[PDB]
């Protein structure tokens, strides 16, 4: 389409307008769980999910005069184990993308590697791995087909308190900016300097994907709002 | 989703947020031609296809405080054989619903006879067919779960031209109404006081259906805009 | 224009985007309190006053297919004396309406008489005045051009509770719809059938009126969305 | 308000939604007028006008997690003397900005000086004046408090012909972009790194100016929609 909009204020089980990978569901609390929780509500190890919009969205077209987007949402994460992981992150691949082989942990389900099919996400990341490029804090990324972020800031990660992000992008500016904060507390932005449609096909699915791997977390996904629009 | 909007300025081959049923495909014009047309142009008679929007749409909460629905498009219809025939609709179906069987011709491939699986559509009428309730005349008619509209209007089809049709809903008012027009024209508008809650289900499919019988027409739609959202 | 849209998720002081009359004012509550209410926070008698969006609307357009408009609004009314009085309510009228004199109490503000300069709007009356048409409850109301409501429905007004209201209205259907609400409580509905270009002008002002009259209540509105489109 | 969103697709006489200054009014073409063309429809000389959006828009808010505005609007520009000047422009400036002293012909009305009270825009200049920082051709460009574009870029006017221009930019981003561009044609881009909340004030009025010197040119604006929001 030329243009396309969605709002999720909450969730159901089986929302039929998404489309579930791995461990992803949607709780008792009406949140989008992409992550294995328990009936106690203690989050498992080991765990990948993944949520994406059903329908295909045309994030780029060559006669378009520009082409941007736009998503807002709001996040919970609640460690299980005395320490956080691994993360969730909002992402955008081909309409066919699937959970990768070996995507566990800390590969955030995005990438099977941790060097037509490009991925492009805004990982939030609750877990260093300094030896595939973490900076040695909780931080928040902009991933360009590889783990290894392309840009990241510190970032203070609240236990169980609710997060609001907000990502934007357009193809004038060729700038994908994501700034996130808690109430009462200081945002945190990150930005890097990238034209999508070189690394990205003109179709598309837009979600969420996350991942714990030794240690645990809660990766739930409260509301969602998405945006994009092409003009000519 | 709570609320959902997509606009359709025009289309292309495989258009892939499109479930494309029967004959459906969209053109070298780039029009969703819903019935089929020949290397020449020439539609063919016997025909049949309908279009939807790939993701599953939320009309209707228990728990919201309003739910309603907009959709425009633009639509031209030229007859191949000297009369025209028979018609296309917008409508609103189960998001499994499929072609009926024996749905051809008068039936719009709406529905199996000419008598949780509910059917809403607003239909476009080229050809009267009074032994099965059209008046004798074109006409525009909204139809709930029978090819017999519950409410209609004499409709003056101009040949090729592009019509112009806006179709809305809530449930406050619980009257569904169409209005549609020519360039330099009088508009037609029809309406019906119905309830969508109590003959659809929660979730649906939108789109469009089209046939032609023993005679022809093309059943183009050039643009489609559509806006739903659920308020709590 | 076209079509506009604007939303009010709070107010400040001074609000430079709304045009007040009479007491209307915004607190430190960041609430559009319509009436006065003192540095107690006690609302006053004999009180009356409006807010209006600063851009004047085009309702309609002799041109256009389809014209339509829906507001949301939420709002507080806490009684100060044992009972209160005496409403508030969502008005439409000529883009220079003022408050009519002798509009006080009884009539909100919107007509001077208890009987091109049409007003159109929709009363949450809290205090039956009977000897002017009100039906012996509070209830909700759609006026057109007289404070005699053409329309009403009995309403559980709740003391301090913050209520939702939604007001929708397209030229095609002609019938103006209110559905409001507190939560965990039952909603209320009042329609009517009316064609809006026959009782107001192509360009109109909108927005809130409220009043206090021997008995009081705060009149106010914590967050506002309006839309209004012309389609052609 | 927290978001705004209009859009024209034509004008009238005396706009009753718009500010009118110095020459601009609507022409029985439907098209917004900025600068003086006679009944023979010849563009005059020493003419200067803006119009602007009647309601202020608060662009910026501090407790605001991300602020983002976009406008796109055609226009076209006939020369009338054997070669075009001076240009139109869409800015931002404070509530109650007004055409400066001095302002004609190569200040585009925006400035009176060729060097709270910030000015933003975006020219589209037709003429170069060389000594005043104009690049020696025809370009559009970014100017913050200054006739001297902080960023510009070439640009191929084309006589008479409707030109489409998208600006845009988020406060999370920092930068003001512009693509603009002709049917059948290659697009311009013009982009400058800022953050505006540093040289405009929170509430602001938007709109378009331009200006005709000793060489003359229609300033006509066809279509114009805007949208602003404040996310929290
Ligand atoms: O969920 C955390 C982490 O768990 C696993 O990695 C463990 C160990 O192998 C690593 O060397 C250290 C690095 O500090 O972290 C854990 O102790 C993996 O599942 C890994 O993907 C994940 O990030
Ligand atoms: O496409 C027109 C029409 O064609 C076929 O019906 C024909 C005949 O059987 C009917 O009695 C007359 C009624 O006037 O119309 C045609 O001549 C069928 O395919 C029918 O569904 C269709 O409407
Ligand atoms: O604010 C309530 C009411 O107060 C005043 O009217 C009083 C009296 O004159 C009326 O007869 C009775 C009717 O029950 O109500 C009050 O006691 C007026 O200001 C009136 O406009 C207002 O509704
Ligand atoms: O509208 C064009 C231009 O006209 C006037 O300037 C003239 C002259 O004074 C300048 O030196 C040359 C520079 O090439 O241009 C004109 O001939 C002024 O009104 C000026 O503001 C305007 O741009
Ligand atoms: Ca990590
Ligand atoms: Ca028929
Ligand atoms: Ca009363
Ligand atoms: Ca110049
Ligand atoms: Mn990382
Ligand atoms: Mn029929
Ligand atoms: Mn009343
Ligand atoms: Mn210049």
């Amino acid at each position: 389409a030329n243009s396309v909009c969605f709002t999720f204020t909450d969730f159901e089980s089986g929302q039929q307008d998404l489309i579930f990978q791995g461990d992803a569901s949607v709780g008792s609390n009406k949140a989008l769980q992409l992550t294995k929780v328990d009936s106690k509500g203690n989050p498992q190890g080991g765990s990948v999910g993944r949520a994406l919009y059903t329908a295909p969205i045309r994030l780029w077209q060559s006669s378009s005069l520009v082409a941007s987007f736009e998503t807002t949402f709001t996040f919970s994460i609640s460690q299980g184990s005395s320490t956080p992981a691994d993360a969730l992150t909002f992402f955008i691949a081909s309409p066919d993308t699937k959970i990768p082989s070996g995507s566990g942990g800390r590969l955030l389900g995005l990438f099977g590697s941790s060097n037509d099919n490009g991925v492009v996400s805004v990982e939030f990341d609750t877990y260093p791995n300094t030896d595939i490029g973490d900076p040695n804090y909780r931080h928040i990324g902009i991933d360009v087909n590889s783990i290894r972020s392309k840009a990241a800031s510190k970032w203070d990660w609240q236990n169980g308190k609710t997060a609001t992000a907000h990502i934007s992008y357009n193809s004038a500016s060729k700038r994908l900016s994501v700034v996130s904060s808690y109430p009462n507390s200081s945002p945190v932005v990150v930005s890097f300097d990238v034209e999508l449609n070189n690394v990205x096909p003109x179709w598309v699915r837009v979600g969420f994907s996350a991942t714990t791997g030794q240690y645990t977390q809660t990766n739930n996904i409260l509301a969602w709002s998405f945006r994009s629009s092409l003009m000519g």
